[PDB]
């Protein structure tokens, strides 16, 4: 696709989120980079309302899939870089097993040469001591294949994948997640067959950062199909 | 599961069809046997109204995903099999791209020592002289992942992928398959995680057969998860 | 390669294979056909001799990887066609783990239309009653992951992996391949990055075959590369 | 009983001496890795002064036991069942067109970290080669790392391509033959054949001066489902 073009080279990112959980309102700035010729993302988070009153491996999914590497032979199911620049809806509903639920709506697209991912995030129904408001989840995250179907009728993509995040007693709290992308501009995309993206996240934190924030490594590939 | 014992060895299969395609009825009768053990089914169809007025691939798919082999670290994701003996309940929708639809429902149970599908089969829209009814698809087969998520909230699978059929010029058909399962019985079944069987197809013919018929051979294996 | 062009459809093959194991003496004769776009074989066996003095199963392996389906995305990487027509020397030494070995020379290549594999086999220091003199391996067959390198020096491949055969008592006997090829012509071949072929083997009988004979049904598919 | 050492957080040490077409330098290497996640992170100084090869082509020189064997394959890990008393690695790396590096290591606990401390020797580069003229990108692919038994010597032997990037969009392939023996005298487990995918990012730390880099890797076996 001419989207593709775009992503060639590394790429500055932003993201900003407006969150509301249970009421608890907070705000979370990011910056970094994209190449997605290797899959890879770079991200420093920073909650710049004071404490983050969610775990921060519970927002690592909220917080820009068109950096995928998609190999050679998989390039015409790369949909979200074929929405670019003018850029794509992301919106979910992520369910935390016997918890609350989050729901997030986002626009990712160039704003100028960055790649922006502005989000709204309303978290409702959580446990005052779950795993979630309680801060119970380790500060780490598993490999995860994301699962992507076509959704003609939209113009868009179905996305469906479950998070495991280990939680500080050995046990795992799962995060359901349903997701839609949607291109924002008229210009046609490309709609995928049925495939995967193999995602890895390295988390951790900055020695000379005082306010609480989260490090990300990332590395995402696509994989499943040779047709 | 408690319905994994009833696969560990060879299990006849009797698969009977009754069919409408634009007004076109037919009935096919299939019959063989299904070593889970190995994911390989072996299985033999008869028209027993005369001509098949569809082509034989475009029926594979219609024509058993509790003898697909689930490697031991993915037993737990086995759907199908715990729904045993009692069964499921297989609906689908298959669109075939600029033209017609099959819709399918099939319960799929013991009866006896013997693993039963039973299908009714309609048809409607199709071109005349489109691909299907003008019988221009290649008597073979690709292989196919088949991508399978769970819906507890409608106590099933849903399962979603599309078949390239090959086609006498060099292009392909494609056929999307929209699929549900839903088990008949009251018992405990497995709801997986997302996952999916790779399927390979071999088409033939018995050579001491004189009617309208298909000699099936499957082999069908779980992959994609690893926790 | 050029000698990818010679299986785009349907290829006739003929097997021959001369055998001692211990002395013991026979031949088998085998027929039927390839059509590597599916990765797919169909062939017969007979043993012309009488009855065959080791178990089927343990000369699955020696009985054509020329057929294997290359996905578009790995086709450099097909050492096997890129031979052909004037073929290959397979050479083998299978180590059955607490008995004998066999040792195999093959030549493969077109005489006509017709692809044709003639191998000679010695096996020694078979124990009269072990698992293979005593027959008690089970007519069933596992699927495999076959490992490709490259003999720059030889201008050829190294393969190597290790069948799993399943006994009567419920245990396994491994029989580790170790495997070379080598182009009979002087023309040019292609040497392959490291990646496998998945295999998977369907043994079965005629019913109206009298003769000890062997029908096998495989697939087998390269995979392993993205790059 | 070598996992059990690897169920947390691990401490390393890298050291590396070197001498590529006659220039000698030092590598002190430092961090952690936490197997359960296949996960490395390390940062690795030039103590001599400036690298007289590319960072990358060094990369896998500078702990296979990290890596992630998921819970069905861990029969299989050669690596980990060698520990504490460690498994000594050697290889020879084949630059296509170009030079060679021979390294032997040793890899081993002593005391509570795991310590790879490794000789190099590279032979035969060209001096305006890829290698000795600087002319590898600093980034890095994925590769698939393959594995295979070696029963006689009680150990394995490992095969793989990497593709370093040039700075002109060609690739500088480098062939790695690889060994890997147990130190110690207490059984390891040989595996069946198998493949570890591994993803490598470099980046630099913006307050080191001296010349250095810092790598994160994930490695996960694959391939065994029997």
């Amino acid at each position: 696709s001419k989207g593709e073009e775009l992503f060639t080279g590394v790429v500055p990112i932003l993201v900003e989120l407006d969150g509301d959980v249970n009421g608890h309102k907070f705000s979370v700035s990011g910056e970094g980079e994209g190449d997605a010729t290797y899959g890879k993302l770079t991200l420093k988070f920073i909650c710049t309302t004071g404490k983050l009153p969610v775990p921060w491996p519970t927002l690592v999914t909220t917080f820009v899939q068109c950096f995928s590497r998609y190999p050679d032979h998989m390039k015409r199911h790369d949909f979200f870089k074929s929405a670019m620049p003018e850029g794509y809806v992301q919106e979910r509903t992520i369910f935390f097993k016997d918890d609350g639920n989050y729901k997030t709506r986002a626009e990712v697209k160039f704003e100028g040469d960055t790649l922006v991912n502005r989000i709204e995030l309303k978290g409702i129904d959580f446990k005052e001591d779950g795993n979630i408001l309680g801060h119970k989840l380790e500060y780490n995250y598993n490999s995860h294949n994301v699962y992507i179907m076509a959704d003609k009728q939209k113009n868009g993509i179905k996305v469906n994948f479950k998070i495991r995040h280990n939680i500080e007693d050995g046990s795992v709290q799962l995060a359901d997640h349903y997701q839609q992308n949607t291109p924002i501009g008229d210009g046609p995309v490309l709609l995928p067959d049925n495939h995967y993206l193999s995602t890895q996240s390295a988390l951790s934190k900055d020695p000379n950062e005082k306010r609480d924030h989260m490090v990300l490594l990332a590395f995402v590939t696509a994989a499943g199909i040779t047709h």
